[PDB]
């Protein structure tokens, strides 16, 4: 469970004084750092902007979009100078303001424009779970302005991009769903008709298998669904694509074509993670708090035996470092095997352990987080190896 | 004036419909996601972990720091479940619920937490001014929790770091203040004398002359402040470093002193940029939208002359985005000179020429966007000295 696992490695917590809502300790807020690092690496690949939009906008504008009627209940709001205010539930309007800057014609789309985008939901505190179901998430979210012939091609970049991505955390179960139109919704049923079906015919031309959830698509467009297991085996919808012919109409979005009219471009939106928070769960039970070295908080602890190593310890941590490693010393007055449990239980995947030896031969003794002891290691070695299982980002280890 | 840069480079927006916040468009974002690395360089150098606390705790919380008294009118709040929420004017309080998990000693002291804290503020809407004063701003923000014998070592720090950042702008009027007690305060006397003290002789000890600005410090603490100078030279608080000795106990803070006693921490506030949305139309200002090449939204363009040169372009714009540039090829059909000066008004450090004779030569013509023309050179020659322009952080280009 990710709640005990998360305690124990000290990667967030949580509290009564605001429920639902995370307080990320060093520990994993470097891992959710390192899952953005991870995100824009790709991101940039397939060629997307980031921008941020504000944390919230006049309600006037959510009434604009029908998320005043269809969403109410969800979102937060506060108030200044007699003029109501909704936090952000969700990215989408915000990326149409900024798309609405300047004019655009064909030749700016496909426009993918992401954002690590920070919503908030007045999810019921009975539904509230961990990290999985929280009131205060951030989305790996982006929505791409395209044309109707320009669909098909990037609702693919889409999928591809899922299974790319998850492919990195090497996940057994992705259960895939299309979620159809709710009674509550925007748009004509023909838009409905024509969203429903270019996601169905994405899912078979990508070879997906998929089960409808009849009923269960946003207000604004039916979902792609890709779902994940928790060690419950419960079901959590991560990985996310919207197929919106309605918000960038309600929200003036208009672009120039070929033929030189006005057109309302195409939203897709889609979330690759999903949240941060959620993806950081799923994670955490997935490898039950043994991190891929890329993603550990920690990835290199090295301990003096004596006093009488602990410059070199010092030298050795400042190199390392240097590398680009997330490493500490660990320079306690304490028995050694009592500092090795310690980082043993915090899943620090490599050990390096400096006695004289050690220092003489400006060697380090390496064992790992699973008890593995690879005995004594030319330093460089040590560096160079974690460099290529940090930058591969390696799904296992130095064995 | 920082505004009409920022429409021009297409860095930011804002709107009614957000009255004090900002819209960063892609160009912006690049520019505050390039601040950030600077800082967790920072960070990382002078030891600090980096957390991130939530947007909304409940009032009942920020009533015990003494918020609800102080910082009344300026906080926005909301609702949930019949229960008040307070959007966060600070990430203080934030800092110390994160502290209070676990046991901590005197072997944690001095605690340093640094956090990239996303403040909402309600400001009066005839006192915003573009990025400057904002109602929602990102702070570089840090509570150092620390003992009594550390607060020289580590507001000494705090302002090594300050001079250590703010040399990489090159900043030329950094006019220091002491700001003292405000009417409404939390502290008693001998804690506000003490606090007042302290960051006096730290300014004093490091030869920093400053003067005192009466009755500007926060209601939980003194500061010194670092003002920087925008295009009509007004003063704006951006360095910000403060002393603390009441928080901390209004949120139950406390540590297993060596004597083995439980000690409520001193904590130290500090924000060395002050706000990412201050600082970057400080900045903004302060260079007229030529940022140095490691913080220029698009550090290098390439352009062909004829649609001949299109694949060359288009294969050294991938070799440059490849080696870790920020690059886009110019293929538009417009002659060389009306390419240039679109780019310099945009601001782009470095324009890459290409025709026939930079095609067969395997080589580029550079010209800059102060006017100027370094002639022709090798790609890799010129990757190679962008990336060291770059890795550097350095002020001047190629000549300048
Ligand atoms: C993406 C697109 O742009 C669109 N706008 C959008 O928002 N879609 P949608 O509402 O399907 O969310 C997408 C993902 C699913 C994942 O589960 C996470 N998520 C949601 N509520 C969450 C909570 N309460 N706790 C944690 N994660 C949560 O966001
Ligand atoms: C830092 C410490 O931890 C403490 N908690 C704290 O908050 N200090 P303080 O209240 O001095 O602010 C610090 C900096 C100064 C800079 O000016 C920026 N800032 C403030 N209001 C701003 C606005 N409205 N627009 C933009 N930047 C703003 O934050
Ligand atoms: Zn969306
Ligand atoms: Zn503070």
């Amino acid at each position: 469970d990710h709640r005990k696992i998360g305690k124990q490695l000290d990667l967030y917590h949580m509290q009564e004084e605001a429920p639902g809502m995370v307080f990320w300790h060093n520990d994993g807020w470097t891992i959710f750092r390192e899952l953005e690092v991870f995100v824009r690496s790709k991101l940039k690949e397939y060629q997307y902007q980031e921008v941020k939009g504000p944390f919230m906008m006049d309600r006037v504008l959510w009434e604009k979009t029908g998320h005043w009627d269809n969403y109410k209940d969800a979102m937060f709001t506060t108030s200044s100078e007699n003029r109501e205010y909704c936090i952000k539930p969700m990215n989408c309007p915000g990326h149409v303001q900024i798309f609405n800057q300047g004019l655009k014609s064909y030749r700016d789309l496909p426009l993918r424009m992401a954002e690590f985008g920070s919503c908030h939901r007045n999810e019921p505190s009975g539904s509230l779970h961990g990290l999985m179901r929280v009131r205060g998430f951030t989305q790996d979210d982006a929505h791409i302005f395209c044309t109707e012939e320009q669909i098909r091609d990037e609702v693919n970049g889409c999928i591809r991009l899922v299974y790319d991505m998850y492919s990195t955390f090497g996940f057994e179960k992705i259960v895939v769903k299309l979620s159809t139109r709710p009674e509550k919704r925007i748009g004509s049923d023909e838009m409905w008709d024509r969203a429903e079906a270019d996601l169905a015919v994405a899912l078979e031309e990508n070879n997906i298998p998929f089960e409808y959830q009849l009923g269960e698509g946003a207000f604004y467009g039916p979902k792609i669904e890709f779902t994940l297991y928790d060690c419950l085996d419960r079901a959590w919808q991560c990985g996310t694509v919207q197929l919106d012919f309605s918000l960038p109409s309600r929200l003036s979005a208009s672009y120039v074509g070929e033929d030189n009219e006005r057109k309302v471009p195409v939203m897709i939106h889609r979330a690759i993670l999903g949240s941060m928070e959620r993806f950081i769960g799923i994670l955490t039970e997935e490898f039950a708090g043994f991190f891929p070295t890329w993603l550990a908080p920690v990835q290199v602890v090295i301990m003096n035996i004596t006093d009488s190593q602990s410059e070199y310890v010092n030298e050795l941590t400042q190199k390392l470092s240097n590398a680009g490693i997330r490493v500490k010393a660990d320079l306690r007055n304490e028995k050694i095997g009592f500092k090795i449990r310690e980082h043993t239980l915090r899943r620090v995947p490599y050990m390096l352990v400096c006695g004289d030896k050690e220092v003489e031969s400006g060697k380090v003794a390496v064992r790992t987080r699973r008890g593995k002891d690879l005995g004594s290691m030319d330093v460089n070695e040590v560096i160079e190896k974690l460099q290529q299982e940090i930058r591969s980002r390696s799904l296992k280890q130095l064995e």
